[PDB]
This record gives C-alpha cells, structure tokens and sequence, in this order.
C-alpha cells in the first residue's frame, strides 16, 4: 500500500531508533560505571553497579524502543528493522524476495546513522568507553558459543513474531509490545554472553562507527551476528510452518 | 465534548501527576544515594547504587504515571500533559490552535504545583540534594548535545503518539501503556545525557521550585528543554504525515 | 451475581496475595541487604544494593500480584482488595454501602493472614529484619508528610481505577495490568517516603503480625495509612465525577 | 486440532525456552557477581550487585520468555510448559488425562535439553558457579518452608491462569503477557526463599545437568518442586471452580 521508497525510509527510521536507544543504553551503562571495580573478568562493567538489573534495563531500552517503532511504523513498512527478520519472513513466502535487499540496505544505513547521531549526543566516551554498545563475544566465550546464543535467541524472537504478527489468529494490537518485551528478555540472559544482537544491522551500525571513530576492528566477529541471527530466524520460521501445518 | 475549562483542569492534574511522580523518583534516587562514592564524574549519583537499573526505575516511574494519566484523563482532555505534544498535534491540524495556549498554561501550572507538593512530602532535601529531578545537561555534555538528545527523544515520543493515538487504525486501548513505556525507554538511555525531559512543562516545574526554594538558577538551560522537544515533536508529526501520505 | 459470601472469600484471597507477595518482597529486600553499609540515614537499606532499582522491583512485585488478582478475581468480586477503593467506589454510588464493611473485614483478615503465611515461609528474619514490609514514615519524614504522600498516591490509584475500571468507555481487559503498573509506579517514588501503602489493609496485616511476633507497635502511625488513602480515594472519585459531569 | 505429536514438540520447545532463558539469567547473574562480597549468608550472590533488582530481572527473563512462548505456541498446544499446570488443568476436566503423561514427558525433556544447550553457550561456569539456575531452598529455609512458598506461589500462577486463560469471559490476547508478568512477580518475592520454581520441569532440567556436569545431587530437594507446585495448582483450580460455581 505504501510505496517501497517510503517503507524504506520507515525501515531506516526504525533501525535508527533501535540502535540509537538500545545500543545507546549499553554505552551509557559502561560510561557511568567506568572506573569501578569488577568482581571478576566476566563482568565487563555492565552488571557492575546494577547486576542483572543493568541487563534488564538495557533489554528494556531495546524493547520499549522496538515496541514504539512497531506501533509507529508497523502500518507503514511492517517494521522489520532487522535483516534476519526480513529474511526469515522471506523464507516462508511472507515477504517479497524483490524487496529483501532494499529493506536490508535501509536497515543497515539506519543503524549506522543511528549509532552516529548517538555518538554525537554523548560525546566520544560513548565509543571509547561504551564501545557504542557493539556486540562482541564476552570474556571466556568462544566464537561458536556466541554463535549458538545468537541462533537460540533469534529463534525465540522470530517464532514469537511468527505467532503474534504473522499468524492470522494473533490478537490484534499485541505484536508491538510482545515483540519488544521478548527482545528485552533475550537480552537479559544472553547479553553477557554474546551481547544479544539478534540483528545484523544492530551490530553493523556500532561496528562501523567504532572503527571510524576508534581504532576498533570488531569485524572478525561480525559473521557471528550475521549467520547466527539469520539461521535462527529461518529455523524458527520453518519450525512454526511445520507445527501449524 | 468536555468544556475547555474542565479539560484544562484535567491537563493540570495530568502534568501535576507527571512531575510529582516522575521527577519525584529522580529526586528520591539522589537522596538515597547521597553520600556514596561515584566511579567517575559522569555518574552524578543516579546510577550509583543501581547502575542503569536506577535509570529504568526513574523512566518507569514516569511511564507508569503517564500511562495511568492517559487512561484516567484521556477521554476528558486527550491528556497531552506536554507542551511539545500539544504543539506537535497542532502542527498537523490535530488540535485547535485556539486551545494551544490554554493547555500549555494549565500544563505549566500543573507541573509547577506538582513539583511543589512533592517538595512538601519529601522535605527540602528533595530540592537541595535531589534537585527536584530538574533536567540539566550532564557532566561533559555541551548545550547542543543535550539539544540533540531532546529532539531525537521527543521525536520518538511523538511519532509513537502519532502512530498509536492519532492514526485512526491504531489498536484501541494501547495508547496509554505504549506512550508511557516509550517514555520510560527514552529516559533509560537519554537520562544521563540531558535528563530526558521531552517536555517543557516537566522541566519548568522543577526549575521554578528549584530557584525559589534553593539558590538555583537553571534557566540558562531551559531553551534546550523548550526548543529541543518542540522541534522533535513537530519534526515527528510532519514526518509521519509524509510517510502515511 | 456471585454470592456476597464467595465474593468475600475472593477479597480475602486477593488481599492475601497482595500482602504476601508485595510486602513480602520488601521484607526480603531488607533481608538480603542486612549487614550492608548505607550512604546516609534516608536509605534504610532498601535502595542499598539496587538503588531505586530495588524500589521498582518492590513496586512490580505489588503490581504484578495486583494485576494477576484482578484478572483472577475481578469477575468474582470486583477485586477491590483495598478498603480505600471500596470506600471510594462507595462514595460515588458504585458500590453498595451495605457491603462495604463485609469487604473491608475480608480484606483486613486476608491481609493479616497473608502476612502471617509469608512470615512462616521466610522465617522470623522477615519480621525482625524486613519488618514484614510494614509501612511507616521514613527517616526525616514527619507525620503530615507521609499523610500527604498517601493521599496524593491513592489519588492517582483511584482516579486511574475510575477511568479504566469504572467508566463505561474504558478499554476492556486493560484494567488489571494498568491498575497494577500504576501501583508499581507510585511505590517507586513514594516508597522511601511513607512506604507507599495506599491501602489500609496492606498496612494492617504487617502491623498486626509485627506486634505479635516482634516487640513492634507501629499503630501510632496507622492513622496515616487509613485517613490518607481514604481521603485520596474519595477525592479522586469525586474529582473524576466532576470532570466527566 | 493439532496432532498430539506436534503439540508435544511444541511443549518441548516451550519448556526449552523457559529453562534456557529463565534459569539462564539466574546462572548468568551468579557468574557476573562471583567474587563479590555479600552482606550476609541469605544473599547467596544473586541480589549482591543489584539487590531485589536482580530478582526482578530474573523474574522478567522468565516472564517475557513465558509470554513469548504462549503467544508463539499457545494456539498449537496450549503452551502448558509446566507439569503442575497440565495436572491442574487436568484436575478440573480442562485437559485430557490421556495426554497428561505425554505433555509432562515432553516438558521434562525440553527442560533438560534447554538447560543443556544453555550450558554449552555460557561454558561450564554456568553450572559450577551459576548452578544452571537450579532451585533449592535458600540459607536458613527449611524443607517445609520452601514447600509452602512453592504452593502459595503456584497457587497464584494457576488461579491467574484459570481466570485469564480458562474462563470463557477472559479478555482475549491478555493471557500470555499476564501469565508471564505474574510469574515474574512471584519470582521477585519468593526467589530468595525457594528459588521460585513453580514448575517441576523447570527444576528437573537444571538438576539433571547439574548432576551430570557437576558433582551436584540436589535430588533430595526435588520433592519440594514436585509436590509444592502440583498441590498449589490443584488447590487453585478447585478454589476457582468453587468461587465461580
Ligand atoms: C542470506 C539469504 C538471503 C536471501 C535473500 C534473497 C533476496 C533475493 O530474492 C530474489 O529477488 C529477485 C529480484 O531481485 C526475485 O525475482 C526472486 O524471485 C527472489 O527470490
Ligand atoms: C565471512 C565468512 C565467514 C565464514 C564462517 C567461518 C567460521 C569459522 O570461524 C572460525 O572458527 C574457529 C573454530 O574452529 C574459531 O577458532 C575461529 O576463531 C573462527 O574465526
Ligand atoms: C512555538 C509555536 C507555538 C504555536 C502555537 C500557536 C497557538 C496560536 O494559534 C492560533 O490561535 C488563534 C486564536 O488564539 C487562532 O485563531 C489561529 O487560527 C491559530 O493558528
Ligand atoms: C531564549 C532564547 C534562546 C535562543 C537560543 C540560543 C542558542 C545559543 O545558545 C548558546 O550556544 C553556544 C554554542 O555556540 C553555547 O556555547 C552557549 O553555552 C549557549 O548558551
Ligand atoms: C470512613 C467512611 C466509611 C463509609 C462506609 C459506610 C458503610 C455503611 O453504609 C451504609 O450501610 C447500611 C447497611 O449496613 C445501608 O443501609 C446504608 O444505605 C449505607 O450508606
Ligand atoms: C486514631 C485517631 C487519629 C486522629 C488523627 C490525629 C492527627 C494528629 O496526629 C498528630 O499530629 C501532630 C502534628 O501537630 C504530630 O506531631 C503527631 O506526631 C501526630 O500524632
Ligand atoms: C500427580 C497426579 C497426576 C495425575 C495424572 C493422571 C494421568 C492419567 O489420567 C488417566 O489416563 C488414562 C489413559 O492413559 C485415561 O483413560 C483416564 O481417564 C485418565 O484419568
Ligand atoms: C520422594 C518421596 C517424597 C515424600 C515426601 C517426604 C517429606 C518428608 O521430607 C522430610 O521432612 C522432614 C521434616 O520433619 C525434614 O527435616 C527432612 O529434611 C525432609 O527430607
């Protein structure tokens, strides 16, 4: 109904909001905790002052921002704001393959830009101390461990999306808040393991800005936040297709 | 349907509740943390004992109070309880320009009064230590940085409002809780940057009482919490008008 | 529709749940924080380890328990589970004066019993250290300050109830969660001031058990948690009657 | 409507998600707090860095995961994902006794597997330090105290389920989020007492993996997390049957 051009602008805004607010809270957490003493290496400083409370706070910053976006942009573009979701939807004939790349590009741009504008609001400390909320494996977590966390996490996100936003029997009006709260929950447990990206674009944004405004190069991890989410999403979409078949 | 006089009383009550409960939680946080040692200057004491957890708690105190007000006063006056929202609504022919000033004045009074009654409940420490939850740029944040944070923040608030309360296709009954939770999320990330006002009246109240009951004069910052929110709201309203056009 | 006898049993259960879970979380908080060092006297130990985060956690324990009860017992007795609400409803011809006392008595009993069973689960430390979550003015808060906090707090609770549960235009199904989240918000800001009772029975339960199983006598404060809530509720009910008249 | 075989797969997935995400957050909390100093023995380290905030965070990780599952798998199998609920439903002619064992077995397997996959993501520290989120009586809590906590807790969970998911008058679409938030609330207060299992399978999973990958043998406690929940659920189901009769 809405032109692909405007739906792409919407996806841009939605992913911008997602990275600005979600990743922003993570960065800010590290900034107000910087200089504190951690009990052990696993605690990189996010759960330093508020324990798991800090992780639920970050998860909620993501969740509420996501819910708000879905309610604001859902009717416009469907508010995927996540490459893995677009692909997941695509994998079960729920989204036109012809629009997959356009959306993904708008998502990637929005994420990059969202991370950039936040970096301007909070100063350079957000990048040099908060790392702009970039998702990377945590201390003691191997490459495949983070991979696994990302597929199980994105699996939950997608199967929830399938059940509450795609299935025709879903309760109207609940998709936005449920999808958001679900992400908040996944981040609460999987955050201190892989950072709980569940979104290739959510990771892309921070990575990019982190490299340009900091001598950082986290790209040797990106594959985790690309393959993991995509595999998790498609697995969920198909699984749900089978269970309701 | 309801007389402008009663809808103004409603706006008064709604903004009173907003400042009393929201700004109140911020003040209280500083009061129970006063005397503690902070890791660095950025942490002014709000995330001292609970990290980002303290910010989500403050955001939720705002959010739940806002949701409650919208459900209690929405049918009466529309529950704008925010000058920027009234103006934003106005900017897209969704509110009578003739009532803009009346509402804004009721909002400003309610906010001032709300801050005043809270100051009486918690004693003068709420003002001399908690600063009554007044929003001011945080340590290391320049004037334009706070400005930017406020427009991006209010942009999200308004576009959400446009999508869930103004658009005729919005899910009935969700506006209240969604708008509230959205504010809670914005405050979680933008709080330790500009205090996350998003509301000229929410700032006015505390500023006023802070000056009268404390040798404080934060008015050299007020422009941030006036221009920032208004610009963000109007930008959001128009953007949403374009995307759905 | 349901017999007064069964609706009284329901009120009993609902208030039992309210005090068991809500007041219980407060007690538990003090128990896991006991032995810690506080920054100042205002911080009695509740915001010691989690700052305001601890207050929102307690507020949510109350809120979620309240929402659950309203969804479980609402259709049975209306789930007042609060003398002030019953009276408030009564004050605007929304509840039979003939049933006011019966409900209030079931609420008082349920609260007393709820506090008693919790005391058995957590041991006597819940009473000697957690005080069973009894609401009393906080350090530096005078008698009238707590009084004021309780009327403003209960005012919000009731006007929300009026708007979302009594008004015929309210969105169906939202009353439970909204009422609950509203209480969670009031407790977040007003908790460290008066303990944020908003409910004569919620206070009665703990007070009683605290006296019987601890040399405590907080009854010289009870009037605050009786008059404050009742005045706040009636004021809200009438105010809402006027604004919608 | 859906084959018992697919509904069993669903129950498997739902309980997997429940244990993976819920119990996972508890384990992670202990891992980021390990090495810290506790105020007293009651605080085993979960409320160490975030106070009660840590408990609400764990409760929410459970709640959001539970809500998401109910929205994703509810239409498929009813999403019991808890032996006590299946039995409770059974006890009031709301579920076929012939399917009770099948569901319970899928739940038990899912829980065991869910705990296993999480153990792989977070490394062995999740088991040797976080105990995989296994529920056991807390310091100073006797066997019958934990038992009581579990029946009162599961009583609330079930009566809420009865009111919002079983009763034909329940508001459509609210069951998922309400059931989830209710669990989050029960865990917030009852967690530091018995760990707040409310689910024989949620306990089984961790116990099993804890024994196999750690010299742990918590099975001398399991009866608490079997009898307690079942008794609480049945008591709630019958009580609700009586009150609405
Ligand atoms: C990692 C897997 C990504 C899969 C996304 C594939 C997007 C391309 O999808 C293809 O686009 C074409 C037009 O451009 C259409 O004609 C094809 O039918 C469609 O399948
Ligand atoms: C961009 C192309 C990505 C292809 C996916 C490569 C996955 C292999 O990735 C490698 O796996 C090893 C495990 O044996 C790890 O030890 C290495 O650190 C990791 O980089
Ligand atoms: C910062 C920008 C604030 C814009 C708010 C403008 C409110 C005035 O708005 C004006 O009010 C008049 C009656 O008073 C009406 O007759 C005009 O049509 C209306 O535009
Ligand atoms: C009340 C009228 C407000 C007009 C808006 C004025 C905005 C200029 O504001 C000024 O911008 C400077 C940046 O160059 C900052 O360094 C100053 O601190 C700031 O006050
Ligand atoms: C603190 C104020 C409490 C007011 C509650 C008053 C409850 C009594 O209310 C009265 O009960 C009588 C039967 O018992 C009825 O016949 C009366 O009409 C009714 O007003
Ligand atoms: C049970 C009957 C209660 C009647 C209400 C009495 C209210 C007066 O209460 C008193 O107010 C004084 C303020 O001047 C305080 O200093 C006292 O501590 C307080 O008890
Ligand atoms: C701890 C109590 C557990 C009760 C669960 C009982 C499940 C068995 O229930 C029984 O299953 C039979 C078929 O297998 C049916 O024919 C019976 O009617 C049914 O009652
Ligand atoms: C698997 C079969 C379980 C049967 C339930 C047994 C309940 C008794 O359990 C016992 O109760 C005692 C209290 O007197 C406690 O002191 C013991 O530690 C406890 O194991």
């Amino acid at each position: 109904m809405v032109s692909l051009t405007k739906r792409c602008i919407a996806e841009f805004i939605g992913t911008f909001i997602l990275v600005f607010f979600g990743a922003g809270s993570a960065a800010v957490t590290l900034m107000i905790a910087s200089g504190g003493t951690s009990p052990n290496p696993f605690n990189i400083g996010i759960g330093l002052l508020g324990g798991l409370g800090d992780w639920v706070a970050i998860g909620l910053a993501f969740g509420f921002a996501i819910a708000a976006s879905i309610y604001a942009l859902g009717n416009i573009s469907g508010c995927h704001i996540n490459p893995a979701v677009t692909i997941g939807l695509w994998s079960v004939k729920k989204f036109p393959g012809r629009e997959v790349v356009p959306y993904i590009i708008a998502q990637l741009l929005g994420a990059a830009f969202g991370s950039f504008i936040f970096l301007q609001c909070a100063g350079i400390g957000a990048a040099t101390v908060g790392g702009l909320g970039a998702t990377a494996p945590f201390p003691g977590i191997s490459y495949w461990q983070a991979m696994l966390a990302e597929v199980v996490g994105t699996f939950l996100l997608m199967i929830t999306i399938m059940g509450i936003a795609v299935d025709e029997r879903a309760p109207k009006g609940f998709a936005g808040i449920i999808i958001g709260l679900t992400v908040a929950g996944i981040i609460t447990t999987l955050g201190n393991i892989s950072g709980s990206s569940l979104n290739p674009a959510r990771t892309f944004g921070p990575y990019l800005n982190d490299m340009i405004f900091a001598g950082t190069d986290l790209w040797n991890y990106y594959s985790i936040y690309v393959i993991g989410p995509i595999v998790g999403a498609v697995l969920a979409a198909l699984t749900y297709q089978y269970l309701t078949s």
